[PDB]
């Protein structure tokens, strides 16, 4: 017999993800505002620490598929849930866009987000480079909001508990009000969850607020949440049960109920949770055309490849002809990842590494490198967790003609707000607000079409009751 | 800071449920033998402690829907998995049938099961009355096989840790080689799992073998499995990941992977598991017409009513007309359950209590009692966990004309083997074996039709590839 030290009896906070990450992960971010507003009053009174409802891929989805202004959605959520802490996911210097922006664009985006109601900003970087998060977080502090620095969890030869403890320290040094451990691929197992949370708390103090964000893709993370709570985690992210599991998240009600008698508890109102659950249970069937077909996939623990990346490369192998080389492409991913400095395999790094892996198997090793892969190797996306392969770096410079850099990429970007503002002002439909200039700066190719059709009002791409009933 | 005592580092055994409980729970027990045999070689070499592949509702499904002889399925499994411990679920004195049988029928069934290859017999009773399990377990010991006495876990005012420890002792006293904690409704939370397993081990010794069987219906039991392992559980039941979650069970691969670095481990071969997973992933879509629509339901923690029982009563309220009394029927279930002595709400007790609850709301309190409810109240199903309501008992006697009993029901049953054998021998198709007489004794109304069509060979009720592709 042995013993395990566990935290003192206490309340654990819960962050609800149904309005953002749950539908992004389970139904391609297609959830229409019309299908969510009806649950806002109950969500607002359920007792959550925060409600994630903006950022991530929802900005793109609003203007590209739902003809909806993302800023109007944020204003509506602020109005319908006046007593809640609203939370968003922001990818640092890239904001919600496709590239790094000059510091002034980051300042304006954060300022308008805060002005329109955002309370908690979860700032992250796909390569875990703190320098890419530094300016956005300073802007959040300037706005007087809560800055949550994020650490993307991954498994690799260079990622260790000591490495995560070091990263947490760098985030606290740049003003983070809290630290978020983000496990998008559900790779965080129970013992590592306990060990990392405990090491951060022991090193920086019990006052260090840590929020754990785990998906349920591999089926092991609800046990990780329990171990994280024993290690002292302050808040855990979950999704209402009718919109949970699979590539999504662990169920809110299940996480609350499992704590009975352990000394830990949540302050969630079960009656409100039941109403929220029933609300989405009635709406989810309309999104069947966008659902995934796998509830549990643990293959990543061996292959390091997330199912979303795997099927993606598979489509590239068929449309290319030789798909009988899938087993070869999978053995190549680890090699490419290593060459790139072992970055976490989350969007967009995953698509980039996967594509380069397919190219190496097709036209030979680094014979043809995508422009994005070349940029990673040359440092235009920031620093990697480990040193990149000098041999491959050299090849990237000889194919791109760009010189390798090691300093924060945005240091080289010139002011661009005036240029963005002038170009945006020439599009039919532009309403003159900084919000619209931001939409143009973030999605130049979609902004034109959106501005022209926005007046029609938001639409839904979900099946109608008639179509649903017509299918049965 | 506090501490929790956990068991010493050790290997935890795993029982695979894909061949029996997984499809019984997820696709109405309709899995065709043709769709399972292809995975037997891999299952046999995966390293499981046992493979559940018989008993439960599969006997009924074979002869009622698949025109398959259950004894041929058992023989086939024995031949294709020669190195594995085969396991079945047997409902004590009721065997796999609809009523209590005379001791001689129980003796013959167990003898033929053992003769045809069964290794582990999980014997249980829906009301947790050990007397109804006693004879079947003696028959298992006579056959030299492994007798696993079962405790059905439930939550009620009269169920306590001390009560379960007492039951475990009674099972060990009647020769149990191991104790199974069966949680069909997924009501077992983490702390209770730890407390009960620890109390049994502390009271009867670390040598006491305990197997935990939890469904994943409420979404909290994988954490319960982890706590049960910390408390010292010897074996846990799981289902291959492509046939898991929902009303089913926690994923085999997820349970094995979550233990990395905790000091606990399993001896499962991940490559074999991957092959089994892929096998069923390709077959499951063909059974879509029999799938359920809810992955997680925690309402039972408040209502004591399992979703399978809830929807069932709902159908009775509509086909009856007044379904606007559903909220009244749900408040009645607890009252009826209490009157019956708080039996666990598992089949068949659940359907019985649910029906009587609907009757009380319709024609008044116990105005009209079903014959089955009357039998429970009068003791013809055995003793209840708590004392039954004398007032309701009296009413049952005045409506059935039967006198209340308190001794084991089978004590009153006369020899019946010769009578069963003669009647069975008059049916066209009867092959003269004791196995066929057992089929007739267990399912008198289906045996005639089955014996006449068995020669056509087993069929499948799943969609064909053509029908599947035709639907897409
Ligand atoms: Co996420
Ligand atoms: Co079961």
């Amino acid at each position: 017999p042995r013993e395990i030290e566990v935290s003192e009896p206490r309340e654990v906070g819960i962050t609800e993800l149904v309005l953002r990450d749950a539908h992004q992960s389970l139904m391609a971010t297609r959830m229409a505002m019309e299908d969510m507003v009806g649950a806002c009053a109950d969500i607002d009174a359920a007792g959550y620490w925060s409600v994630e409802c903006w950022g991530g891929a929802t900005y793109d989805s609003c203007i590209r598929f739902l003809n909806e202004d993302p800023w109007e959605r944020l204003r509506t959520f602020r109005k319908l849930m006046p007593n809640s802490r609203l939370q968003m996911l922001l990818r640092g210097q890239n904001l919600l866009g496709y590239r790094h922006y000059n510091d002034e664009v980051v300042d304006r985006f954060v300022d308008k987000s805060a002005e329109n109601g955002m309370d908690v900003f979860r700032v992250f970087d796909a390569m875990n480079d703190p320098r890419n998060m530094a300016h956005a977080m300073a802007a959040v502090k300037k706005a007087g909001k809560h800055a949550q620095g994020t650490i993307c969890y991954t498994i690799s030869p260079v990622h260790t508990v000591e490495g995560y403890v070091k990263l947490a320290g760098q985030l606290l040094d740049m003003g983070a009000d809290s630290i978020a451990l983000k496990d998008m691929a559900a790779l965080l197992k129970p013992q590592p969850a306990y060990d990392i949370i405990k090491a951060i708390k022991d090193t920086y103090g019990q006052k260090t607020q840590i929020n754990l964000h785990c998906h349920s893709t591999t089926g092991v993370t609800e046990v990780s949440l329990m171990k994280a709570i024993e290690a002292g985690v302050d808040v855990v992210d979950t999704a209402i049960s009718s919109m949970s599991l699979g590539p999504g998240h662990n169920p809110t009600e299940s996480v609350a109920e499992m704590l009975e008698g352990t000394g830990y508890t949540t302050n969630l109102d079960y009656d409100r949770l039941h109403k929220i659950r029933d609300h989405f249970k009635a709406i989810r069937p309309k999104y069947k055309k966008f659902e995934s077909k796998t509830l549990v996939d643990t293959s990543i623990f061996k292959s390091q490849i997330p199912g979303g990346m795997l099927s993606n490369m598979e489509s590239q192998l068929r449309a290319q002809g030789a798909e009988d080389k899938m087993d070869e492409v999978m053995a190549e991913v680890p090699r490419v990842r290593k060459a790139a400095g072992f970055p976490p395999l989350v969007t967009p790094s995953s698509q980039i590494v996967g594509t380069q892996a397919v190219f190496n198997v097709m036209m030979g090793e680094y014979k043809r490198m995508t422009g994005e892969f070349a940029d990673i190797m040359l440092g235009y996306y920031g620093a990697s967790p480990a040193d990149r392969d000098p041999k491959v770096v050299k090849l990237a410079e000889e194919q791109s003609g760009k010189k390798p850099i090691t300093q924060r990429p945005a240091d080289l970007l010139p002011p661009e707000w005036e240029k963005q503002s002038k170009e945006a002002a020439t599009l039919k439909g532009f309403n003159g607000t900084d919000e619209d200039v931001l939409t143009y700066a973030l999605f130049p190719q979609v902004a034109p079409v959106f501005f022209e059709h926005r007046a029609e009002g938001p639409h839904s791409v979900a099946l109608t009751d008639a179509q649903l009933k017509a299918e049965a």
